[PDB]
């Protein structure tokens, strides 16, 4: 079987992408943030503390004829940005763009952090990292992808994120019309539970390509590109008036500047991020200082190829027994 769903930016900056997902019988449609950096499928629900819900669509297990409470199971998750949520666990039928999984763990939020409450457009997350990171206790649960794998024509999913525009998540097949040239595949380490790989280097604008190994994760659930301090300093040094601001928490630049592109290596191939993708607009309404889309990973502990990088490519998540990541220009 296969599935295909359109994913849409939540705002004018592409801060995140939501994808409609059908849960329960009859279907309850929720817009979830597909996150290859985590492994929990959790939703705002009728069980979520009322004061912590602000416009989200909620899942109501009591109205689903296929929902079953998973007795004794709980979940609690903390994201690298300080966000967190927790609750209990149902199993239910979950469908993405025609692809159906029965008995998927649906984690019902009883408590959500403030960052989630304030994001009215995101009804929950759909984790797509490896199932070893799932937080359900005492019995770990599988991701939507792991549960679908056997039924898929090919054990793959692909992310085709748009720049200020809708894109596509496909499950089970590779759309050969969606990219140009060839797909370059590169090895993945699952030892930390992430889609972790090694980039072969970078270039700034029209500069010389620097061959150097950058280990990092492919994370659709992170907005920006987080890279080592040396690389990030080399990029922003090419932007007149750019500086790191401690009060803002990253590199900022004059909104009147033009940004150079950024190239990253995948094996022998190159993915080019246009400079406009790196502009995240004024730091506050009316400001002439703009926030940069390439930031240092020094405080984080791991390099993150977030949406800024991924939306410049067609990306294959190959969940074969030896997993790989594929990148193609588009
Ligand atoms: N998008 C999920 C996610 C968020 C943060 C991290 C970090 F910070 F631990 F690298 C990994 C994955
Ligand atoms: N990386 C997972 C993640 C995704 C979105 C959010 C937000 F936007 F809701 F804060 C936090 C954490």
């Amino acid at each position: 079987s296969t599935g295909s769903a359109t994913t849409t930016p939540i705002d004018s900056l592409d801060d995140a992408y939501i994808t409609p997902v059908q849960i329960g019988t009859p279907a309850q449609t929720l817009n979830l943030d597909f996150d290859t950096g985590s492994s929990d499928l959790w939703v705002f629900s009728s069980e979520t503390t009322a004061s912590e819900v602000d416009g989200q669509t909620i899942y109501t297990p009591s109205k689903s004829t296929t929902a079953k409470l998973l007795s004794g199971a709980t979940w609690s998750i903390s994201y690298g940005d300080g966000s967190s949520s927790s609750g209990d666990v149902y199993t239910d039928t979950v469908s993405v763009g025609g692809l159906t999984v029965t008995g998927q763990a649906v984690e019902s939020a009883k408590k959500v952090s403030s960052s989630f409450t304030e994001d009215s457009t995101i009804d929950g997350l759909l984790g797509l990292a490896f199932s070893t990171l799932n937080t359900v206790s005492p019995t770990q649960q599988k991701t939507f992808f792991d549960n679908a794998k056997a039924s898929l024509d090919s054990p793959v999913f692909t992310a085709d994120l748009g720049y200020h525009a809708p894109g596509t998540y496909n499950f089970g097949f590779i759309d050969t019309t969606a990219y140009t040239g060839s797909i370059t595949y590169t090895a993945v380490s699952t030892k930390q539970g992430f889609w972790e790989w090694t980039s072969t280097g970078y270039a700034v604008g029209s500069g010389t390509f620097k061959s150097t190994s950058i280990d990092g994760i492919a994370d659709t659930g992170t907005t920006l590109l987080y890279l080592p301090a040396t690389v990030v300093s080399a990029y922003w040094a090419q932007v007149s008036g750019a500086k790191s601001s401690s009060s803002v928490g990253g590199y900022v630049f004059p909104c009147s500047a033009t940004l150079p592109s950024f190239t990253f290596g995948v094996g022998s191939a190159r993915i080019v991020i246009p400079g406009d993708y790196i502009d995240f607009g004024p730091i506050s309404t009316g400001s002439s200082s703009c926030f940069g889309g390439i930031q240092s990973s020094a405080g984080i502990g791991i390099n993150i190829f977030g949406d800024v990088a991924l939306k410049a490519a067609f990306v294959v998540f190959n969940g074969a027994t030896t997993p790989t990541l594929g990148f193609a220009s588009k």
